[PDB]
C-alpha cells in the first residue's frame, strides 16, 4: 500500500504545516501538525476542556463506531517549545492520504496549553519519531508510520515542505519526479528516539564550505533550523546590523536585509537554503527588526534541522531494519 497527502503552512511564515487526517467511522477529518521529533498522535476533541478549545475541530469518539476507549491507557507530553498536553487513548481507524492504518492510538486530548488553545488551525499532532517516545502508559504505542510499515510497498515516508505553498507527505513510495538530481543518504542514530543524523558542515552565501560535523535531528514539527552558536554567529555576522536580543529571544535583522543562503552538508551532497526561507518577518507588527530563521541550539541541548532547513530539501525517512535519512535538492 501507499499514502500520499497535501500538507499545508498554517500561515505566511511557514511556521508550521497541516495534513487532513480522517480517523473514525464515519471519517471526522482533522488537520495535524506531522511531527518527526515525537511519537505521539493527539487531538482535540469532545473530551477536551471547554476554555481550552478555540477553533480547532475537535475528534468525537462517541460518534466514531470504531472507536474503543484503550483501557487504562493516559498519556502526557511536553514538547521542546515548553508547550504540553495530556489525556485519555482511543484505537480508531485513521487514514492518511489513501493509506488506512485500523487500531490506532488516537490519544484524545483532555488538557491542552495555552499555545495549542490559541492555534486555531492545528487540530492535533501526528508523531513520526520512533515509538521508544510515544508517552502512553502504562502500555507504550505505536506511531501511525510503525502500524503502517508492514503493509507499505517500501518502508519509507518522505517530507516535501514547500516555501509559502504546499507541498506532500507521501508514504511508502519515493516519488522520482519530486526532486533534481540524486539523493544522498545518510547514517540515523535511533538511541534518543529521534531520526538523529550528523551533517558534514556548511557554508554561508558563497563562502567556502567548511567541512565540520553537526549532530542533529530532522524535526518537521521545528519551525526553525537550531545549529551550534559558532555556526549561527558565522551566518548573522554576514548580515549587516544583524545581532542577538536577548528580550527578543534570538537573532534579529534589519528588515531592510537581504538574506544570505545558508547551505548544509549531506555527506559529499550539499544542500541549500535561500536567504528567504531564513526570514521570520517583523518581530512585532510593524516592526522593522525581523526575526531570524537559523538561532543557536546552546539552550537546547539538541541541533535541529526544523522547517527552515527541511523545506530545501526532499526528505527520506527510510524506516528499514537500519533506519537512515535521504536528502536531495529539488
Ligand atoms: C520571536 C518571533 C518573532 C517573529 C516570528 C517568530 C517565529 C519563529 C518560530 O519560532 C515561530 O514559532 C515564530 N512564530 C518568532
Amino acid at each position: 500500500s501507499t499514502g500520499s497527502a497535501t500538507t499545508t503552512p498554517i500561515d505566511s511564515l511557514d511556521d508550521a504545516y497541516i495534513t487532513p487526517v480522517q480517523i473514525g467511522t464515519p471519517a471526522q477529518t482533522l488537520n495535524l501538525d506531522f511531527d518527526t521529533g515525537s511519537s505521539d498522535l493527539w487531538v482535540f476533541s469532545s473530551e477536551t476542556t471547554a476554555s481550552e478549545v478555540d477553533g480547532q475541530t475537535i475528534y468525537t469518539p462517541s460518534k466514531s463506531t470504531t472507536a474503543k476507549l484503550l483501557s487504562g491507557a493516559t498519556w502526557s507530553i511536553s514538547y521542546g517549545d515548553g508547550s504540553s498536553s495530556s489525556g485519555d487513548v482511543y484505537t480508531d481507524t485513521v487514514s492518511v492520504g489513501g493509506l488506512t492504518v485500523t487500531g490506532q492510538a488516537v490519544e484524545s486530548a483532555k488538557k491542552v496549553s495555552s499555545s495549542f488553545t490559541e492555534d486555531s488551525t492545528i487540530d492535533g499532532l501526528l508523531g513520526l519519531a520512533f515509538s521508544t517516545l510515544n508517552t502512553v502508559s502504562p502500555t507504550q504505542q505505536k506511531t501511525f508510520f510503525d502500524n503502517a510499515k508492514a503493509s507499505l510497498d517500501s518502508p519509507v515516508f518522505t517530507a516535501d515542505l514547500g516555501y509559502h505553498a504546499p507541498g506532500t507527505y507521501n508514504f511508502g513510495f519515493i516519488d522520482t519526479t519530486a526532486y533534481t538530481g540524486s539523493i544522498t543518504y545518510t547514517a540515523v542514530s535511533t538511541k534518543q528516539g529521534f531520526w538523529e543524523w550528523t551533517s558534514t558542515g556548511y557554508a554561508v552565501g558563497s563562502g567556502t564550505f567548511k567541512s565540520t560535523s553537526i549532530d542533529g535531528i530532522a524535526d518537521t514539527g521545528t519551525t526553525l533550523l537550531y545549529l551550534p552558536a559558532t555556526v549561527v554567529s558565522a551566518y548573522w555576522a554576514q548580515v549587516s546590523g544583524a545581532k542577538s536580543s536577548s528580550s527578543v529571544g534570538g537573532y534579529v535583522f534589519p528588515c531592510s536585509a537581504t538574506l544570505p543562503s545558508f547551505t548544509f552538508g549531506v555527506g559529499s551532497a550539499r544542500i541549500v537554503i535561500p536567504g528567504d526561507y531564513i526570514d521570520f518577518g517583523p518581530i512585532s507588527t510593524g516592526s522593522s527588526s525581523c526575526f531570524g530563521g537559523i538561532q543557536s541550539s546552546a539552550g537546547i541541548g539538541i541541533n535541529i534541522f526544523g522547517d527552515v532547513a527541511l523545506k530545501a530539501a526532499f526528505v527520506v525517512f527510510n524506516g528499514a531494519t537500519t533506519p537512515t535519512l535521504g536528502f536531495a535538492s529539488k
